């Protein structure tokens, strides 16, 4: 089942509860939270108290993407604030295996994020720790950027790795993609092998979230 | 005039526009923004896009307190997002004078923040750059903490320094205090020499912001 | 009462329990622990597990001097390992007041350390948090260095500040000095106003700790 | 020959010379030193002066594992303090080749350490600099943790790489493993291709080091 | 077409314009600038104002190698100072793809640098961003060091990767090598697959730059 | 005796030896070197190899101002490269007293630099270590900026402190000022208590260095 994860980075921060409720009413499967500390990326967004404040409105799981360094303290705070999934960048933790283990020990699904330049081999020794891999199709920091075409090849490479792992372990690790996903390209991203699609500006930047998500669903029906 | 500056760190982040509108309806003079980057303090709060989103609701000035390091990039982005006042901690900038000058060059009032341990003498060479001094009466990072009594002596010391500076320059630098300010202690903070009072939990943690701010106003009349 | 605090930085690390027992038998009032993380100073010494291992041998209080940055995690670990006093350098903590409060909340006496260049004014806003002030008479990092003569004036300045504070609060904050203290200069350090004296090479570098400490006591009787 | 390298991280720091002498009497081939600076890992252990103090007791080589960042200053000081082998984490040095060269230029055998997540390919361009590769089977920082099963696959991968390198160069690079090694799993670690085994809690946490090391030797005979 | 890129790190800094003019008169194809910030490498060299001052003398392109961290501010200032090519180390930028894009958006050719230990796979996801790959044959920081023999294998590996990419895209990415290149080894570097050769001490440390460059050209004609 | 110290930050880096020779011919007493590592200040200038290259041209002492962090490695390399005076910022060294001692132990005169915001009290515990105090009259990083008027008060404060120290010790510590010094303001800087004057753009940005320095001398004779 394909999952659509609207990114609140593009929402109206003066009415965040309404924005979350409205995108859930439109069919969102996850609420995607882009957490930036002004150090790992050149922008500062929102911390765990924002996650806690939205927990009563989030009848679907909250997916926290940590663009912060280091990561372990915010892993704990976001878990306590109600996150369901936490992902972080391997470059941002000296002890990646420990950080992934901590996410699961805090009760959350765990994942790693690949920047455009980050090789996929960074995943090969932590597959048993992973519930999801997020591939960035833009350079992290900002919404509204354009999908980097080479990401399709990386998605195919990750999918092949995860297909082989599922054959050995029986576990399916999810593939999420974040960056410039639009109705007009979502089918290509799914065809490359992804199953979870983060979109900010394409949804929140439009007047009718129901129409956008339905149009994305119709394109995904073509990829299937 | 005394200014009351409710701190949105204690507000409902799911309904921030309503919270800002309601505290302005209750008599807020400024909206206080506690910006934390998880490096200068052990907490992460909210960035310039939150300031920009609240600008249409803020009919009073936005007062941005940067608990971040370094500071110059966020000075620029908060100014562009509609901040009216920007303050930062001297320990967080290698070039304090440059950072204060940048705030004014971006169109904003500029200030420095003193942590509880920070000596007042860090202000003495930048008075011409300052519009406000913020004294922390708690260790920055968290709301709901208790006012540190020694802060009253520091407020008196800063007020004496700024009184002397006004005698020389004719310009009055404002004094703000942040940390554990409540109705039952606000008069003492004013008597020590402060004029702008940040309060988070005492306002946003209560059901009627109008009642709290009016009660603070009544205590300030005694100061 | 004057306190002598032998510094284990100069002891035989292959027989640390014996060294602690022997210096206590010689009249030590405190065991001084110089903790260095290779970042705040250009040397690496010993961590909290060494403190824990010596706790059964330390029938006198353990005085931990943190030459580390940042400080709060090691404050907690050294307190849990049995430290009685913890001091740190104000330059090494972004939130000095918080760090001093944490030391006391962990059940320990709290202090700040002044490097040779550090002005005394850094103490003026945390006197209610302080149980001790340590003045370095050498640049931290190494034993066996020579006492910097200007330290005497700084000790006098701190003593005057603490005398005035005691007049207002009734609390006496202790003054410790660390760096090149020897039998031949300890009386001058006491005359300047200090009450607690750290010595490493002058004690542990000699064959008879009883003789050294007794000679220090005799010189301190002259300062009194 | 298989080498057993007891880790003093788990020893009695009040009687370190006795501990070293006793584990050597029990058959230790190396004394393993876990050096932590509270920055590369969230723990602080012991510096070069502890190595120097143990040198007169160490009739077998001292194997220093640097969990520190940066590494070059401590490479030099541990070499001067009597280390025989020095290993460090590639992530902790901007110039890995330079750091490995420095270890050998100081008279020591040189190695790299792989954290559980670290890919083996980080070794492929420095084989001529290496005397040993250490694979962590736990996340570095603490003794007493449990062996991560995936480490066996990584050991096999490293052994295959080093077998190919020996075919080309004629030189055998040793493989060390550190983390949760016990009598009941040491044979599996050897079968995967390792030859040097670090153990802390399994040896120093037991009353008779001779019995533990002999029992490990008996299991290695089955490998 | 082979390019020789004399490295001004080895030139007379009191007469830099003459040095640049003289090496161009000798046949230089590029002027190589080794920029060091004392943080990414343990040396400090020269900043963008030096590039700007040499722009009037550089009738051939200026090739800036950034051994600095972070990189984006200096990418911009070197581009504005007249650089034609800018390369940096992937380890020095958190967002490698962004930094490479910025170089091209500033009007320059973009490249990545591989330290001796750095795996070639760090290039595989940014080939569309690259105009050049620089392989260090010494540990960066200093001139006058000796060529690391394993570099030849890495050059071959990069050339195979770039050959496959040229077949897919039609774009040829250049391969530069820097570190201990001399007349007596330049042919072997070319045979391994490189096309651009940085040399400092071999050129500037000799009295006749024309003779050295001619001798290098003659060895390359044999390659 | 007033000293004029032209700052090569404003010189023609393509002809640095000629620039140094020409400013010495014009009456320079020192050659001022503004060393920036892109970390302590947002600019990168020139390292010790540039100092070494100018040593044969510098018949007057070289005065190195380190705007770098940390400082001790560059203290050593600039001393070895021929510096006569080395100054650094107290905020840039964890162990200020050690760093000042190192400068003298390397054979150089030692000093501290005060940024515009830096309090003078940072000097009070190292007077025995100091040969010079430099007060910045601009925020460090760039030439061509405007003199900050409050610097005059700081100069007066430092001169009073140093006067008292000279009475106690018999040692006169020099006072240098750097930032926007021009012929039209140099007398006021001297009257405030300074004796050594760094000027970049006012000298090197003009066609006749002899005329500028002579004009500065004439204003100083009126001071
Ligand atoms: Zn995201
Ligand atoms: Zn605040
Ligand atoms: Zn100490
Ligand atoms: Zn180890
Ligand atoms: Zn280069
Ligand atoms: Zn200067």
């Amino acid at each position: 089942a394909y999952r659509i994860a609207p990114s609140i980075l593009s929402a109206d921060f003066a009415r965040l509860g309404e924005e979350v409720a409205n995108v859930i009413a439109a069919g969102a499967d996850l609420i995607h939270f882009d957490v930036m500390d002004n150090h790992y990326v050149p922008n500062l967004t929102f911390g765990p108290m924002v996650c806690a404040a939205l927990k009563p409105y989030a009848s679907v799981p909250i997916d926290v993407h940590l663009m912060v360094e280091p990561v372990d303290d915010l892993i704990q705070s976001f878990a306590k604030a109600g996150a369901s999934i936490i992902t972080f960048h391997p470059e941002a933790s000296r002890h990646i295996d420990r950080s992934l283990s901590l996410i699961r020990d805090m009760g959350c699904q765990a994942g790693l994020v690949l920047n455009p330049a980050t090789p996929v081999y960074v995943l090969e020794n932590v597959l048993d720790r992973l519930d999801m891999v997020l591939l960035m199709s833009v350079n992290p920091g900002f919404g509204g950027q354009s999908f980097i075409p080479h990401t399709l090849e990386k998605i195919r490479q990750v999918r092949a790795m995860l297909d082989r792992y599922e054959g050995k372990s029986g576990r399916r690790i999810a593939i999420e993609v974040d960056g410039g996903i639009k109705t007009d390209n979502i089918a290509a991203v799914a065809r490359a092998g992804a199953d979870t699609f983060v979109a900010g500006s394409a949804i929140f930047g439009k007047p009718d979230y129901k129409a956008v998500i339905a149009a994305m669903r119709a394109e995904l029906e073509k990829a299937a």
